[PDB]
């Protein structure tokens, strides 16, 4: 289906960018507009924290207290006063995208300002870090493009430094994550493995997920990145449309 057809029939705003990693081949729409990225920004950040920790070395603990603590932390509210390790952290971030498990994330790399570090040295100027689930196309704060988003997932991830471990671990949760059932798994060929982190922001129907597609028997993913919006604050977003979308670009491919 042609994505202005789906932007009709869905009344919304859709921003694509796929890259087939095996030969270079890229599809693209709306790929320099700016929309939230928010909770897509989870995989960023656990991505970095691997770059720094072994994989051997996960098993390392950290303290919580009460200070920790942010709305949203199905997993970590029941850690006030014990240790958690690393591990744990990745995996309440990444599966049940824990607030709290997240910003202790962030910090062990050493803040906000260290990630806009790394992704300036990836060559990602566009991605606008935020020291999340809000966005209002006045603002270009908690903003990425599909294709800068794309550019930095490929680099950090597809073929970044990771360790095969750390690969693993990673691609292993966007693998199982019940979260995205909706979204591009829904939409791909049944054939294909889809590894994905959904997001979202409050305002806008602000829905996006991003992943890791491999399709039959290709060793190399296609990375493909969906951002969709509307236009009032309070519209409700349909993740049909992300569903729709990616059957449409997997057509490319």
């Amino acid at each position: 289906k042609e994505l202005n057809d789906l932007e009709k029939k869905y009344n919304a705003h859709i921003g694509v960018y796929a890259l087939d990693t095996k030969s270079g081949k890229e599809v693209k729409f709306n790929s320099d507009k700016r929309f939230a990225y928010a909770s897509t920004s989870k995989a960023i950040n656990s991505a970095i924290l691997l770059e720094q920790v072994p994989y051997n070395k996960l098993n390392k603990k950290v303290h919580i207290n009460k200070d920790d603590i942010v709305a949203y932390s199905p997993i970590l509210e029941k850690y006030v006063g014990k240790d958690i390790t690393l591990k744990a952290l990745i995996e309440a971030s990444m599966t049940y995208s824990d607030n709290t498990a997240n910003n202790k994330i962030i910090k062990e790399i050493g803040g906000i300002k260290k990630v806009k570090q790394r992704l300036k040295e990836l060559g990602d100027k566009v991605t606008n870090p935020v020291r999340l689930n809000y966005y209002s196309p006045k603002s270009k704060k908690n903003t990425s493009t599909p294709a800068a988003f794309g550019k930095t997932l490929n680099k950090l991830i597809a073929n970044g430094k990771l360790s095969k471990e750390n690969k693993k671990f990673l691609l292993d949760l966007m693998l199982n994550n019940k979260s995205g059932d909706t979204l591009i798994k829904d939409g791909v060929p049944k054939d294909y493995k889809v590894a994905d982190k959904s997001g979202q922001a409050i305002t806008y129907a602000s829905r996006n997920d991003v992943a890791f597609v491999y399709p039959k028997g290709q060793s190399e993913p296609i990375v493909l990145v969906i951002f969709t919006n509307k236009d009032n604050k309070s519209d409700k977003p349909n993740d049909k449309l992300i569903s729709e979308t990616a059957k449409s670009v997997m057509k490319e491919f």
